[PDB]
């Protein structure tokens, strides 16, 4: 069977390093707001060209953290694109504030810049952009709206650790990055964890704050806050992986460029990055007509497949109140998307025997 | 110095077990959800003797679940002590809900059970009851109210963890218990930690939903959810000391055996548990109206003290809007405590040294 993402294989890489370092922590007796989240958080932020990063304990946190710092009014939008992982939208939801949903250009499965104007309002705040599996949101049209209505762009990072636009890093492309470091990421915990990136010292402190029940001076609470901590252990862990990120990126860019170049099944559209360096290769996304039906013989040809995702947020009995609207290019993605296997230990021979079976299936 | 606490100390009795429990994770490629979690829970759920138990991320998040659950009409209140931690009152606040606060027992540091009917109003809709300081809060009159006017109790027993009320352990005496496995606790991980014990199984099965984006089935969102998770490392560490909580509690009881026998000085206000198993002492906490002075002199003598808590919630930036009201017997718990140091890994000879030190003061 190729595995989709071998967890096991990508961290046995670091083996005797990961050992290291959860001693080192150890051994230091301080399990949170230590040395190993000072040092992460600096590589960090220097990685993404940041002055500031603030660990936290998840990437939804993070966004969460991101939203709630800003203090909107209670009637305040949030712009956000209807085809992303529901976790984008959930923070808004979890802020008490109304999601905005606009459709992806099917081209790039991210938000269409050109189709959000119609539906700012003079109760609209933020976008949350994000750049799905690994590709950066052109942000020209962005940034250009953004600044005509005074609005803040939060940046979902949770797919695209390392992605470039216009020379610069995700997490450094709006107001503020907010980064997953699931397992299962480009850059990956043995935990949950996350992290917000941002250049203004002031949003940095209060988010630093609010993730530490609203305390920066022991026994004093400036704010209501969360409880949202990267482990020192996990901290440790992401520093050491760092190193390696652009490796690993590189690693999967390659497994990309195999599917990009021997694919040759007209039923089956392939992803097209407009530069290479703003694609990461999260998620390897295809399209089909037949998508239930491709992965049911890619199982039987020893090939595990995930789907990211089959039903949109708008479906969800989550947002049951939203069932009934109409995103017909959310609702057709979500129908026709596999995911491929990716990742930086797949061997280059696996993908070559994945696309001659893909061209087999027509 | 006398330490407060000496997490290395704790945690180092267990230094072969712990390196083994966090090699069989890493082995198995499994970091959350997974057959240390499933252990963890079913080990904590038979000790408390609830028929469930859900991990959760951290003891706020608990709290956050437990009440976000519920789904209470967003014009609710929930009762709390105005005494506790600052978390207990967040958690309602996080929630989009409003705290009404209740004055402890000076006797007890617990809410005072004959001071909450007063506050109850057709909008109540729980109880926080708070096992502050490691002792079980007297259920009897609570039980009694939270019927009459079909309330929730929802124990916060982030320091309390094995105390007995009536042969029933705390998180066995309402309708869901909330704990911390923060490092410090009576019950320690080596990261944020928490989880939920109930013997609703409705309740456990919504509260596992919400905690993983509102998902028990993969692609399927059922909830509006959250991500609080309890990684499978840390439940690797909790059940491991699981098995030593007992042992580790009486060891803190004969610390504070020795206070409570040897400290003779009429200016200080010992702690008097109603039964010895319904204190665990979490915290070991003093009183007296030169509490700064007593520090600094304690210090000088070579002992370390923290206080919990100098400055109560409703004084709190964070409760701006609440500075002005008036918990006299909270303002004056926050005036005067001050925390001993316990543990179970503290020699006795340093509490007997303490206990002279302290009569010295005199
Ligand atoms: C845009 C965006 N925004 C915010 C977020 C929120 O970030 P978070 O709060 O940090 O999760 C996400 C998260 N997004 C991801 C989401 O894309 C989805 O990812 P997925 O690929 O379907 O996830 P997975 O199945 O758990 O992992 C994939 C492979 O990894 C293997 N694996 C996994 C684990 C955990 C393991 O321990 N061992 C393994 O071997 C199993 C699978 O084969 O679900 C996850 C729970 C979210 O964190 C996002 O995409
Ligand atoms: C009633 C109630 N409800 C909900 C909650 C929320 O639970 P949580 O969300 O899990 O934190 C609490 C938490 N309550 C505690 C609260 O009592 C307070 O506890 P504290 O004793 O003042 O905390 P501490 O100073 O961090 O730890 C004490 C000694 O431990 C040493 N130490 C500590 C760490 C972390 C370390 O890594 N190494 C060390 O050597 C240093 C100190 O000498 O602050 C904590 C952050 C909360 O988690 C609560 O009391
Ligand atoms: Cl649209
Ligand atoms: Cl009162
Ligand atoms: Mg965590």
């Amino acid at each position: 069977m190729i595995k989709f993402l071998d967890l096991h294989k990508i961290n046995q890489r670091f083996k005797s390093e990961i050992d290291l370092a959860i001693r080192e922590v150890l051994e230091s007796g301080w399990y949170l707001l230590g040395e190993k989240n000072k040092a992460f958080e600096e590589n960090f932020a220097k990685y993404c060209e940041t002055k500031f990063s603030v660990g936290c304990a998840n990437g939804l946190d993070a966004l969460h953290l991101a939203i709630r710092a800003y203090d909107f009014p209670k009637d305040s939008e949030i712009i956000v694109p209807a085809n992303t992982y529901i976790a984008s939208i959930l923070a808004i939801s979890n802020c008490g504030l109304k999601p905005i949903l606009v459709e992806p250009n099917l081209e790039t499965y991210n938000i269409d810049a050109d189709l959000i104007e119609a539906k700012i309002t003079e109760k609209t705040k933020a976008i949350v952009v994000v750049h799905l599996y690994g590709q950066a949101v052109e942000m020209e049209k962005i940034w250009e709206l953004a600044k005509k209505y005074n609005l803040k762009i939060i940046e979902d990072c949770a797919q695209a650790h390392g992605a470039i636009y216009q020379g610069k890093k995700v997490g450094n492309l709006g107001d503020i990055g907010c980064f997953s470091f699931y397992p299962g990421k480009n850059l990956g915990a043995l935990g949950d964890g996350g992290c917000i990136t941002t250049n203004d010292e002031e949003m940095a402190t209060k988010i630093r704050a609010i993730a530490n029940y609203g305390s920066l001076i022991k026994y004093e609470n400036i704010y209501k806050g969360l409880n949202s901590r990267l482990d020192e252990i996990q901290a440790a862990i992401l520093d050491l992986k760092l190193q390696f990120l652009d490796a690993d990126n590189q690693q999967r860019r390659e497994i990309a460029k195999i599917y990009r170049e021997n694919i040759k099944n007209e039923k089956i559209i392939l992803p097209k990055p407009y530069e290479e360096e703003s694609h990461v290769w999260h998620l390897f996304v295809i399209r089909t007509k037949d998508r239930d039906k491709l992965q049911e013989y890619l199982k039987i040809k020893g090939i595990q497949t995930l789907i990211h995702y089959p039903i949109p947020p708008h479906k969800q009995n989550a947002y049951k109140e939203w069932n009934n609207l109409s995103f017909p290019i959310t609702e057709k993605i979500h129908k026709e998307v596999l995911s491929l296997p990716i990742s930086p230990v797949m061997n280059k021979e696996e993908a070559f025997y994945i696309a001659q079976i893909l061209n087999e299936f027509l």
